[PDB]
DNA sequence: AATTCGCAGTTCGCG
DNA sequence: CGCGAACTGCG
């Protein structure tokens, strides 16, 4: 199985270095036979000769053209023709490449920012994470000591706590009696020890938290000061920590350093992303914070040094546990996108489908196109016409069913053929016409996109089919991730379109998209309520809710399976509408703004407090009690004394505090805010004391009595002493509960006023 | 650093 | 200075 790839220079040349593990054995093939190169277009042949004179420097050294080499490739679908610039080091390329594009004689270049080793991996058809192959994870936290205004990593590393399928143990240089504590005189010592641990156990994976922007630039500032080498890597050399612009993150080479913070952004959406929080959203079972200060304290009294101890112990043992879940997941990511772990699971969605685009590009002999420099990136300014969403009939309604398209944008992209490359492509025999907007899209081949987009689908299909019949379930399950993936990434075409930064960014492709999806959804809801009767209580982009009213239970589903039977032979290719259930009733609050309950008792809501990180949790309880009362009891009154009560048990101070805490996300450095809300107020004020706030914190506070701007009483939940601390109750009725079940109960003639 | 669509609370500035 | 728009966050 492959693991991950990179170079050394060797005597000047590079050398690829792929990192196996072929049957329980780290392996590590050489190829020095791989040249780094880009591509040129020019105006005549004529200049090839005065390009591959072209000469830079380096660090003192001289920078050459090693070959050049005429070759055909399609660009957009259109032939052309291209010289491949060849170059003795990966390292000549962003030396040269600009020099070389300034040439007069130099239309453009392409694939000129490739890392050479993700290009070894495309080029040569390599995929990593590939076989049945058990990977040994280790996961590792440790604990600092923090006193604050101190530079970064200035106070020492007490602890470094460690996990795996054996169990935990923490290594500290004092004195902790507890069984999976190991002592050490020393800082050092612990380090070193530590150090032997991973080179004994040899994982494949490292497994941390936050660990490319805390725990290894804290080991490795603290293993300068003490003068350590951090022989980690299987090669023996130090953690490599690399600067992706905002942040950072740290390699680890012949291993796969997996910091599970970058996975769990991208895959859940939670109130915080806190180890704690994260865990008890993971598995159920809780798990207690120990904050900063509390751990410096205690290190230096010395006092409570256990309860320090099984805090780290559990960072480790949590971490471990929750590496193990979404490895497998990220290891079939790796396989689809066909990029190294340590890569994808740090990558955006958009990052994601351009390195399998430029996977497929190279195997079809397509030039891939550049990134937007800074003008091109401006003049993809102006949007597009989004979705259709239908202002609902706003109330309560009864049995009603959910009627949506199988896959809208993708099929459509499918069905149409819609692609920057078929996209008004002149001299075809058919061509589909998109409404409102008219391009046209050449029928004659498919589309680049759209090739890829079918062969997902349906390598999705012959997965789900693989899987039902299959009978390893270590099988089963990786199939089961790798099709999810699958469904997500055939899913992130459309947006891809109109992402301004990429690379096949076609603003066309992506509007038509849209206004099919228009036509499609609005002829469907026209001919369900004048041909079958039905009435369209609210409809958005893909899908609608109907009824016919006054119609039985049971006559409505009937009905709506008649009517797919009806529409969908006027459905053109893999365009389809499909019974996605019935609920038994269902409120609808504005634009995307409902809650349906199923013949179960399953509420499931859409675009409601009930599920936002920026409301509190006894807003958000107290609506989820409103829709029970409504949708699964029909006691509109209980919905009633059920505020009503809850209004109550917030003037007398009685709910607890840590249902009142709001969680809002920074966007931007803290300098670039035009206006000051309440999170903002709470991070620069927290910041000012000297906390890193970068672009993704979620600020944690809560609201305080007082007056005046709600910042201007904001706290982070952190600094909250209860006995020292009145909370806002007022605050807490009128801008937290009421305002979210009010326009629940506003509908049955409940004004606020009458709900305190 | 996937898209447009849309609700709404906070703040501040305008008549 | 009551109200509406800019700013913001987030499904």
């Amino acid at each position: 199985m492959i693991l991950d790839t990179d170079y050394i220079t060797e005597d000047g040349k590079p050398v690829i270095r792929i990192f196996k593990k072929e049957n329980g054995e780290f392996k590590i093939e050489y190829d020095r036979t791989f040249e780094p190169y880009f591509y040129a277009l020019l105006k005549d042949d004529s200049a090839i000769e005065e390009v591959k004179k072209i000469t830079a420097e380096r660090h003192g050294t001289v920078v050459t053209v090693k070959r050049v080499e005429k070759v055909q490739k399609k660009f957009l679908g259109r032939p052309v023709e291209v010289w491949k610039l060849y170059f003795t080091h990966p390292q000549d390329v962003p030396a040269i490449r600009d020099k070389i594009r300034e040439h007069p004689a130099v239309i453009d270049i392409y694939e000129y920012d490739i890392p050479f080793a993700k290009r070894y991996l495309i080029d040569k058809g390599l995929v990593p994470m590939e076989g049945d192959e058990e990977l040994k994870m280790l996961a590792f936290d440790i604990e600092t000591l923090y006193h604050e205004g101190e530079e970064f990593a200035e106070g020492p590393i007490l602890m470094i706590s460690y996990a795996d399928e054996e169990g935990a143990r923490v290594i500290t240089w004092k004195n902790v009696d507890l069984p999976y504590v190991d002592v050490v005189s020393t800082e050092r010592e612990m380090i070193k020890r530590f150090l032997r641990v991973v080179k004994e156990k040899d994982p494949d994976v490292l497994i941390t938290y936050n660990g490319d922007n805390f725990d290894f630039a804290y080991l490795k500032k603290r293993c300068e000061k003490l003068g350590i080498n951090f022989a980690l890597g299987r090669d023996g050399s130090e953690p490599k920590i690399q600067r992706m612009g905002d942040r950072f993150a740290v390699e680890v080479k012949g291993r796969i350093h997996f910091d599970l913070y970058p996975v769990i952004r991208r895959t859940i959406n939670l109130p915080t992303y806190t180890l704690e929080a994260v865990y008890e959203a993971v598995f159920g079972q809780p798990k207690e914070k120990v904050y900063a200060e509390e751990i410096t304290t205690a290190w230096e009294t010395g006092e409570n040094l256990e309860r320090v101890a099984r805090y780290s112990m559990e960072d480790a043992k949590v971490t471990y546990e929750l590496g193990k879940e979404f490895l497998p997941m990220e290891a079939q990511l790796s396989r689809l996108i066909g990029q190294s772990l340590w890569d994808v699971s740090r990558s955006s969605t958009g990052n994601l489908v351009e390195w399998f685009l430029l996977r497929k590009a190279y195997e079809r002999n397509e030039l891939a196109p550049n990134k937007p420099d800074e003008k091109e990136l401006a003049r993809r300014r102006q949007s597009y016409e989004g979705g259709y969403v239908k202002e609902p009939e706003r109330g309560l309604w009864e049995n009603i069913v959910y009627l949506d398209f199988r896959s809208l944008y993708p099929s459509i992209i499918i069905t149409h053929n819609v692609s920057p490359d078929t996209l008004n492509r002149e001299g075809c025999k058919e061509y589909d016409v998109a409404p409102q907007v008219g391009h046209r899209f050449c029928k004659d081949f498919p589309g680049f996109i759209p090739s890829l987009l079918g062969d997902l689908l349906e390598e999705r299909q012959k997965i789900k089919k693989k899987m039902k019949a299959t009978i390893d379930p270590i099988e089963r399950k990786l199939l089961d991730y790798r099709q999810r993936r699958i469904k997500i990434l055939a899913s992130s075409y459309y947006g891809y379109y109109g992402y301004a930064r990429a690379r096949w960014y076609c603003k066309e492709c992506a509007e038509s998209v849209t206004a099919w999806g228009r036509e499609y959804i609005t002829m469907t809801i026209k001919e369900i309520e004048e041909k079958y009767g039905f009435k369209v209580i609210y409809s958005d982009t893909d899908g609608f809710f109907a009824t016919i009213p006054g119609a039985d239970a049971e006559t409505v589903k009937k009905k709506a399976m008649e009517f797919l039977k009806y529409i969908n032979a006027k459905l053109p290719g893999a365009l389809e509408l499909e019974y996605e259930g019935f609920y038994k009733r269902g409120f609808f609050v504005t634009k995307k703004k409902y809650a349906v309950i199923d013949e179960e008792g399953k509420i499931t809501t859409g675009g409601l407090e009930i599920v936002r990180r920026d409301w509190s949790e006894i807003a958000k309880e107290t609506q989820a009690r409103v829709l029970e009362a409504l949708l699964k009891d029909g006691d509109v009154e209980k919905a009633v004394r059920i505020v009503k009560e809850v209004t109550e048990k917030l003037s007398k101070y009685e709910v607890p505090p840590e249902k009142l805490v709001i969680h809002e996300q920074i966007t931007r450095d803290l300098k670039d805010y035009k206006a000051t809300g309440p999170h903002v107020a709470v991070a620069k004020r927290l910041a000012a004391r000297g906390v890193k706030i970068r672009p993704g914190t979620v600020i944690s506070y809560i609201v305080l009595k007082g007056s005046g701007r709600i910042g201007d009483r904001a706290i982070p939940f952190d600094e909250f002493d209860p006995a020292k601390h009145k909370y806002d109750a007022e605050y807490y009725i009128e801008n937290q509960v009421l305002p979210a079940v009010e326009r629940i109960l506003r509908a049955f003639g409940y004004r606020k006023e009458d709900l305190r």
